[PDB]
């Protein structure tokens, strides 16, 4: 995931709401980096938000990895750091959603001359329509994301069964 | 506020973040409320939630949730704490047994100087004079003043309003 | 030490670090010697060099040599400080007009609390008393106390020393 | 440059000495991230020191690129950051050197559950023993550096004359 060039700095979503955007979201697309991924996030104890990602590997079985998230300045509450089990932590922005229907979310790590970065649109169902998906790769490419570059996850329910 | 750069004590070895959960009482701290008690929880997510609770002088309880992860999993008695409307902070955990005591360490980078968190904690209210003699010699290996150290006031009737 | 956690003042727009260079004098500064001054130069590698003096109550000269790099290149003006036997602090210029004046914020975040530094400097010992008003207006918006602010020592005698 | 796992902390070089590590170094084998590689460490007036980066471009032309490089704790000299025109900051370990002969460097950034590593074997002459190579490869060897994938730089005398 490896591209020339410093991360760059996108825009956030304003006045984040991060009660309005827990629950279930669906991979629609997303950089190179299994299928039928889903996310669930959930209450915490204490701050920030618990994690829930689980997806199908190619043989049949559901692999899931639990975390945590945290925005650590609470003044950019859109701007997250996720921890993973067994991963150092990675930042986390929501630079764009409507917590009812879809999110755009970046993720990016500087190289020295270069940057790793991850994009994923997200959505409340297993799919979501095209236009949608248009506008949102209208702001990727924005700030320097090749659309073509861009898999489409497999949502199909057939495939996903396993995952209930 | 000290002068020089933080240290970098020795962290328990072999770190068990389950046997660690639970009540722990302050008994001896650094300057920086009485009867002060955190409680350690299981977290859905990585790392541990974490419930501080101490007695103002007017006798109303402050409480602060915090959670705890330990960013390098390969080192797992360094934390980092993140309370409500506080700044990510370090967490080490120098020195435990589990069942009895703790010795708790935090420490910020300020220049040519720095401010430190240090903390004796124990299971029960109190702790032997043996055992605190003993942390405050691992204490003093570092360059914490064993003058400088206050003493929580945990007596049983003062306290009382912490259930 | 204040509550809080750190602010994030505006930085000086299209910040051009070669006409920074040069001699600055402290004209005031939050708590933390006299007659001190900075002289940034070149640097043959990224960033400036930078040499601080200043006066000790016993008349001796104190010097510090240090290094100063903008991290992130987008934001020239958001510096990190690295001293001799000093942790990494931050420095931002969050005004100047690099021929008389400057305003230099430097805070680091301590839990709940925050440690700041603060700075107004001059091409000059002194600095009208116009531009000092403007500067503490700056200092105000997010939340330096005016009332705390230390003058800096600048007599020609007193600095005679210093060359 | 990018494999599964979380960044190794190999050794690095006890009791640095950077002053006998300065003047100039050549690229003798490297990671995959020009040719006719060499870095000049300089004295520097504040603290650290100054770097400059030259090679070979493909079309002849020589690439530089200067920067600073810098021990935040003290106590650990070896440890290093980097700081280059244009990029991020990015980690600079000396594993291993004998200051007239060779050296062994090390960087690895985290990328969540991967990792990002360059790694470097360089020498105070254009070549290095083949003992000296097998020496340190075993040393990359014992933190998971595969051997395998390590480039040979191109030092010829002839091809590397434009570099004066």
């Amino acid at each position: 995931f490896i591209k020339p060039g410093r991360c760059p700095k996108p825009a956030v979503q304003e006045d984040f709401d991060a009660a309005r955007y827990l629950g279930v979201w669906y991979d629609i697309q997303r950089l190179p980096n299994g299928e039928c991924a889903t996310a669930t996030y959930s209450l915490s104890p204490g701050v920030g938000f618990s994690v829930f990602n689980r997806e199908r590997l190619a043989n049949g079985t559901i692999k899931s990895v639990i975390g945590s998230a945290i925005a650590e300045d609470p003044c950019e509450p859109a701007k997250l750091q996720f921890f993973h089990e067994n991963a150092a932590p990675v930042p986390y922005w929501v630079l764009s959603t409507d917590y009812d229907n879809y999110a755009l979310v970046y993720s990016c790590i500087n190289l020295g001359a270069s940057h790793a970065a991850y994009a994923s649109i997200v959505s409340r169902q297993p799919t979501l329509p095209e236009e949608t998906i248009k506008k949102l790769q209208g702001t990727m490419s924005s700030f320097g994301v090749g659309v073509d570059t861009l898999l489409t996850t497999n949502q199909d329910a057939a495939y996903c069964s396993a995952m209930n």
